[PDB]
DNA sequence: CCGACCGCGCATCAGC
DNA sequence: GCTGATGCGC
DNA sequence: GTCGG
């Protein structure tokens, strides 16, 4: 918050490109620019002072100084008058609708939460659910609720086969006092790089989520990622919990650093370390680092023993999870 | 300059 | 059906 | 929009 005004202003920016011009880059570039400014230990005094950090150009520095003089900034000013990037903004909020979605449904007079809910059949099945719960899903969840949620999912999935290991990350494993939904990363002997000995590893684990009613709603649903809605039980009386977006990622479990790492994240941060191991001569997902040849084709995977195997590859200081919220 | 910008699972569609 | 590109979300 | 070379 010390600079949240600023960090408030480029994230702005960022949505405006990605959901109204759709210009992926840009966007990129403003969330790059509102990280390095967040982290920034100072409270900053002009667009000069903004720009030596890495991710600050010329064109944020101004805007930065536009913003220092007048509380303001008039370039969003105009897009917040403009109807269309408004509607377009606004649709774009509900899970499922991106920028295109969203610009075709305003082409078509679809441009407000009334709109949507009167027009239900023109929605996939993942719209369908976003519009749903749209209010839901804007809640963030209290580490509390995060507490009870993970104690749910670990004993469930227990139930199901001791050997399972389920682990919450997402901002969770950071350590934040709230998260905006569940990342569950989830692994199985039988599961490896080297074979997949039993089949439904995923679904059954889902199937037992739904069945003790924790599991809602699904948005998609493959052989090693889950992506749907839960909620917590609430007692006699008391109103019920706003239900919530979970994610589960079945990873072969040789591959679990790599695993937990992607899944920890955050976004910004898996990008930023992606884009050095490039630097470095690496390339890393969420299953391996590899090498990259000279020609830059991705070699053999790398031994992995812990995250930090991974961060030493590509020659960086190990960083706790607490430490990885950019 | 100017090319590169992380990497990939699932849904859905076009074209064969 | 299949492959491949695209949208969308992680 | 920004940066590396
Ligand atoms: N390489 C890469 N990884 C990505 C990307 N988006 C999400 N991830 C990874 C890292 C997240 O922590 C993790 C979960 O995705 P997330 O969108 O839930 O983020 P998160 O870190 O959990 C948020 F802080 P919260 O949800 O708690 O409010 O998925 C992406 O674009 N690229
Ligand atoms: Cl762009
Ligand atoms: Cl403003
Ligand atoms: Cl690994
Ligand atoms: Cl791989
Ligand atoms: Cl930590
Ligand atoms: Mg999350
Ligand atoms: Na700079
Ligand atoms: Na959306
Ligand atoms: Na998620």
């Amino acid at each position: 918050t010390l600079n949240g005004g600023i960090t408030d202003m480029l994230t702005e920016l960022a949505n405006f490109e990605k959901n109204v011009s759709q210009a992926i880059h840009k966007y990129n570039a403003y969330r790059k620019a509102a990280s390095v400014i967040a982290k920034y230990p100072h409270k900053i005094k002009s667009g000069a002072e903004a720009k030596k950090l890495p991710g600050v150009g010329t064109k944020i520095a101004e805007k930065i100084d536009e913003f220092l003089a007048t509380g303001k900034l008039r370039k969003l000013e105009k897009i917040r008058q403009d109807d269309t990037s408004s509607s377009i903004n606004f649709l774009t909020r509900v899970s499922g609708i991106g920028p295109s979605a969203a610009r075709k449904f305003v082409d078509e007079g679809i441009k407000t939460l009334e709109d949507l809910r009167k027009n239900e059949d023109k929605l996939n099945h993942h719209q369908r659910i976003g519009l749903k719960y749209f209010g839901d899903f804007e809640k963030r969840i209290p580490r509390e609720e995060m507490l009870q949620m993970q104690d749910i999912v670990l004993n469930e999935v227990k139930k199901v086969d001791s050997e399972y290991i389920a682990t919450v990350c997402g901002s969770f494993r950071r350590g934040a006092e709230s998260s905006g939904d569940m990342d569950v990363l989830l692994t199985h002997p039988s599961f490896t790089s080297e074979s997949t000995k039993q089949p439904k590893l995923l679904h059954q684990v889902v199937e037992q989520l739904q069945k003790v009613h924790f599991i809602t709603d699904t948005l998609s649903k493959g052989e090693t990622k889950f992506m749907g809605v839960c909620q917590l039980p609430s007692k006699n009386d008391e109103k019920e919990y706003p239900h919530r977006r979970i994610d589960i990622r079945l990873i072969p479990k040789d591959q679990y650093y790599c695993g937990v790492l992607y899944f920890t994240g955050s976004d910004i941060f898996n990008k930023n370390m992606r884009a050095h191991a490039l630097e470095k001569g690496f390339t890393i997902n969420e299953y391996t680092i590899r090498p990259l040849g000279v020609t830059g084709v991705a070699g053999e995977p790398l031994p992995v023993d812990s995250e930090k195997d991974i961060f030493d590859y590509i020659q960086w200081k190990y960083r706790e999870p607490k430490d990885r919220s950019e």
